[PDB]
C-alpha cells in the first residue's frame, strides 16, 4: 500500500485523515500533531507522501515542517488548509455571535471579550 | 465566583493555551470539547456563562451550527475562534513548490484522487 | 492608517475625557456631536470607522436611535457609552444590535479592545 | 468563471477528445496548436488560464520547452499530456514545476480534478 504521513494540529481532524485513507485501502504510518518529530521520525518510516496542516505552529510551523520533509525524506507534500471563505462568516452571523477572536488570541483581549460579552447579555436582558 | 468558560477547539496548542491563559486570568474552564456534538450535549450539565467555539470544525456539527446549538438550547453567549490564514503564509508555501491544497473538511473521494496523482508525478520526476 | 471614530455625547467633559483616551490610543477623532441629528447627517461625508454613542443622549434624536440610524444607514458598528441602569433604554438599544456597551468613566484598555473587536467583526461579515 | 485552456497537441484524436471532454465540462477552449513555437506566440494574447500540453511536440519547440515558456511567460499552471516514458525527457519536465502528468487515455474526471487543483493552487499563491 502507499505509504501516508499526517502532520495535523487538530485532534478530531488528524482522527478524520487517518480513518478516511484507512477506508480507501493506504497505509498511514505516522500521525504527528507537531513539526519537530514529523521530520524527525519520517526518514525511518519512509512514507510516500506527506499530508500537512498549513496552519500548524509550534518550533517547526506548517510550511517549515513541509520544506524539511520535502528536502529530508524526498516527499511530495499535499496541505490542508482551512475553507474559511466570507460564505461561512455569512452563516455566523446569523447566531450573531459577540465577536472573532483570531489564532493566536492574546490574554487581555480574551479577557475583556469574555467580559464584554457576559455584560452585554446581562444588560440586554 | 469564577465565571465558567466552555471551550470548542479541535486544535491541540490552542486548546491548552486557551486552558492556561483563562486559568491564569481567573476563570472556571468547564470543559474543552473537540467536537461539537459533545459540547450541545454536556453543557446544560456544565452551567457555563460563555462558549468559545472554533468556527473550523470536523464533526457531525460544524462550528456554526455547533454555536448556533449553543446559544439556543444553552443560553449561551457565542465568541468565535478563528484561523489566521493571510495571503503571507500562501507566499511562504509556494518556495516549498507543494502538490497542492485541500481545504478541511475533505472529502475522501477528493483526498484518494489527489494522493494517486502526486505520487505518480514524483515517480516520473526527481 | 488607524481608525476614524464619531463620539455623539451630551456631557462636554466626558467628550473630551474620551477624545483625550481615543487620541492617546492612536485613533483618529473625526468628529464629536452633542445632538445626534447633526451627527447622522456628518456621518457620510466624514466616513467614520466606528461610532460611540451615548445611549443616555436627550433632545431631538435620541442615544437609541442616533445610534440606530448610523448603524443602518452608514453600516457602522456601534459601541453604547453608559452610566444609567433604565431596563427599559437598553431594551430599545438591543434592536439596534450594538456591539458593546462601556460604562463611564471608561478604562482605555477596554477601549481599545472594543474598537479593534468591533471593526474587525464588521470586516469578517461583510 | 470556468477557466479558458489552451491545448498543444500534435496528436489529432487526442486533441480531438481533449477539446471534447473539457466542453463537455463546461470550460471554454481558446485555442489548439500543432506546434509550440506558435503556441507561445499567441498564447500572451489569448490570455489563459490553464494549458494542456503534450510532453512530445514536432517542430522548433518539444513539449517540455513550450510548457516552459508558457508557464513562465503567460504565468500559466501547465499540465502534461503524456504517454511516452522517456527518462531524462522527464527529468526536464520537473524544471517546469507542472501541476502534473496526466497519462493517454485521460479519464474527464481526472481532467477536471487536475485543472480545478491547478487553478486553485496558483489562485491560492498568487
Amino acid at each position: 500500500l502507499p505509504g501516508v504521513l499526517i502532520v495535523e494540529d487538530g485532534r478530531l481532524a488528524a482522527a478524520t485523515l487517518r480513518i478516511q485513507l484507512e477506508s480507501l485501502g493506504y497505509d498511514v504510518l505516522g500521525v504527528f500533531d507537531n513539526g519537530e518529530e514529523a521530520v524527525r521520525c519520517a526518514p525511518d518510516l519512509r512514507p510516500d507522501i506527506a499530508l500537512v496542516d498549513i496552519m500548524l505552529c509550534g518550533a517547526l510551523d506548517g510550511v517549515e515542517t513541509a520544506a524539511r520533509l520535502a528536502a529530508g525524506c524526498n516527499l511530495p507534500i499535499i496541505f490542508i488548509t482551512s475553507s474559511q471563505d466570507v460564505e461561512t462568516f455569512q452563516r455566523a452571523k446569523r447566531v450573531n455571535p459577540f465577536g472573532y477572536l483570531a489564532k493566536p488570541v492574546a490574554a487581555d483581549t480574551l479577557h475583556r471579550s469574555i467580559e464584554m460579552a457576559i455584560h452585554k447579555k446581562k444588560l440586554e436582558e
